[PDB]
């Protein structure tokens, strides 16, 4: 009737008390949906609160979470409650938002509701219901092999949902995802289509694997590729392109670029636009993207078109029709994994040369992509990548500064401070028990008092209270969790610090430019994967001693403790960076190599 799709806590609660299980679920699913669209934000969800919490936002958020947790408790403990296999689908996709509802509440998890399902001190619904509430923070045990027998598609639907959370830093949650990342690949490979699994969080599953510490963390991507490939053939009737003969525009071979989060106020653009603007010396560039791409982002390309269609099928047909019409010789995605469109297109053939760049630093594991554009100074092991790494010179991707960069600076070089303030520039995905245990060691081993200021991205609304407890569980009073801040307030948090540090499994790119902008020095850890190694390359590009670059976690702790302890040695490094920072080297170079290496690889092919 009216406002029948408006998320409202009182209506959810009313339907529960009234035992109208259908309205109760549908009202729950409205709220969960809103939390999804708002990335955990509780604004746009209608509720009232005691006056005391008016200006206490964290407490107002925990209040939201507790009120929802208690109503979900009443509902899901009712054995009368039945859920459609359609409800299980949607509920599982919002399971992460269910997870944050319980994790930011005093309850931590939904295990108290899970224990009511035990009638052995019963129904498919009971199981379904068990899976809906088997949250990343559950301490309940689960055999996944037993579950795969009972229901192969339901098990996959949960493994997908335990891979969807952006922040899984808790040992309890990180372990579930690490276990799933080892177990689930061989089982996902067995499915034939995406019709009975949580499709909509496929991309999450595809990208969040890169935040694990295992060497084979990317396995799950190949299996997903296969299923996607089986899906597009079977459900879309996908037929690949004749990539035998190419075509020409303005007497140059055609590069078709599929775009992903390519707005000019973003790193992706800042990091890969120069490389594509210069590839126009040898290619006609047709850009395919969303309306999110602004004019600057479209001006990269000779031609820009919006990816049209209402489903992946029509959109994949558009990308094909363009490549087919222009006989595109190169299919290029600067970023693969943020939007499903690229991931699906990665499992098709639309041009003889198909390549990605590392806008997301992870191998595709797709047979339909041959090359990976990457800078030499950022590669560790090339064996981390199914594709052939097209390693370009360290000057080959000149960056574009953001217009947000300050023009003026004040350097706080604290002579022997009583407390050493250490900055952390991290998003929730980058947080893990290994990183946090290393940070505990630094506090514990240092002969100087230290404080850790965390500037957290994606730590908003319901997300932040849960992460705050996580950080406090390791460092307590030696750590402040700042939620997401505007750039100028984010730099002020960092400005307050004496040195900085970053998560080792997945390093920082912008965080380092931020560190150096403020004349700060810090410690990173390098590794085989590019997302480990970038930090090393970027340190060297900017002029950072390699003693500040660790290979092991134990060294990471050693060198940071040293940076904290030796006040004057820290300040000499800061004064060195302040005077000879290579921040300008980041914004200069020759971006033409990429367009050249593509032409050679194409020309060789054309000749055979
Ligand atoms: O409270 C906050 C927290 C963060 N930020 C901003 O967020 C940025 C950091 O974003 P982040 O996600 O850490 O970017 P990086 O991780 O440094 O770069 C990533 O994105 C690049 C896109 O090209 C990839 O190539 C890199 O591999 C990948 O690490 C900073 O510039 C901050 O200005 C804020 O403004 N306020």
């Amino acid at each position: 009737m009216e406002n029948e799709n408006k998320p409202n806590v009182a209506n959810f609660e009313a339907a529960v008390a009234a035992k109208d299980y259908e309205k109760a679920c549908s009202e729950l699913l409205l709220i969960l949906s809103q939390l999804d669209s708002n990335f955990g934000g509780i604004h746009e969800i209608e509720f009232e609160y005691p006056a005391q919490l008016q200006d206490l936002e964290q407490e107002k958020i925990v209040y939201f979470c507790t009120r929802m947790a208690t109503a979900i408790t009443t509902l899901f403990s009712d054995p009368v409650l039945e859920i459609s296999d359609l409800g299980v689908q949607r509920f599982l996709v919002y399971q992460r938002w269910l997870a944050l509802i319980f994790a930011s509440s005093p309850f931590v998890n939904a295990d108290h509701i899970l224990q009511t399902y035990n009638r052995e001190p019963s129904s498919k619904s009971s199981l379904i219901k068990f899976c809906i509430l088997y949250l990343p923070e559950s301490n309940v045990n689960l055999n996944l092999d037993v579950m795969w027998n009972i229901s192969p598609e339901l098990c996959a639907s949960l493994c997908f949902a335990l891979q969807s959370p952006r922040f899984v830093g808790t040992s309890t949650a990180f372990n579930k995802r690490a276990t799933i990342l080892q177990w689930f690949p061989r089982h996902l490979d067995q499915l034939k289509n995406l019709n009975n699994i949580p499709s909509a969080i496929s991309h999450d599953v595809y990208a969040h694997c890169s935040y694990d510490t295992s060497v084979n963390k990317h396995d799950v991507k190949r299996a997903l590729n296969h299923v996607i490939r089986r899906h597009i053939e079977s459900e879309y009737g996908w037929k690949d392109r004749d990539v035998a003969h190419i075509g020409y525009r303005n007497n140059k071979p055609v590069m078709v670029v599929l775009l992903e989060h390519f707005h000019s106020a973003h790193s992706i653009y800042r990091t890969h636009s120069t490389s594509m603007i210069a590839a126009r010396e040898h290619f006609y560039l047709i850009g395919l993207g969303s309306p999110s791409v602004d004019q600057a982002g479209q001006e990269v390309f000779d031609e820009f078109h919006l990816v049209a269609g209402d489903n992946m099928k029509q959109k994949l047909e558009f990308i094909r029709s363009v490549c087919e019409s222009n006989g595109a010789a190169i299919f290029y995605m600067p970023s693969i994994g943020m939007d499903m469109t690229t991931i699906f297109a990665s499992n098709t053939r639309l041009a003889p040369i198909q390549a990605i760049a590392l806008g997301h630093p992870a191998t595709t594991h797709s047979d339909f992509i041959e090359y990976v554009i990457v800078e030499d100074d950022y590669v560790g092991s090339e064996e981390c990548f199914s594709e052939t790494l097209l390693r370009l010179p360290k000057d080959a991707l000149p960056y574009v500064p953001s217009a947000l960069a300050p023009e003026k600076v004040d350097y706080l070089l604290r002579e022997n401070p009583e407390v050493v303030n250490i900055g952390i520039a991290s998003t929730t995905m980058k947080l893990n028990p290994y990183f946090l245990e290393a940070l505990k060691a630094i506090r514990d081993r240092a002969k100087v008092k230290v404080h850790f200021h965390f500037a957290l991205g994606a730590s908003n609304g319901i997300t932040h209270p849960y992460v705050e407890r996580f950080i406090k569980s390791y460092l307590g009073d030696s750590a402040t969790a700042h939620p997401h801040s505007p750039y100028h307030q984010y730099l002020r948090i960092l400005h307050n610090c004496d040195m900085m540090v970053n998560p080792f499994p997945f390093g920082n790119t912008n965080g380092i430019i931020d560190m150096v902008t403020l004349g700060l020095v810090g410690v990173c850890k390098t590794g085989a994967e590019v997302h480990e190694h970038i930090d090393e390359g970027l340190f060297k590009r900017l002029g950072l001693p390699e003693w500040l670059i660790a290979n092991t976690v134990d060294e990471y702790v050693e060198r940071a403790v040293r940076l904290a302890e030796n006040h004057q040695e820290r300040l000499e490094l800061r004064r060195y960076i302040i005077e000879n920072n290579g921040l300008n080297t980041l914004f200069t170079g020759d971006p033409r190599p990429m367009g050249q290496v593509f032409l050679e690889k194409l020309n060789a092919f054309l000749k055979e």
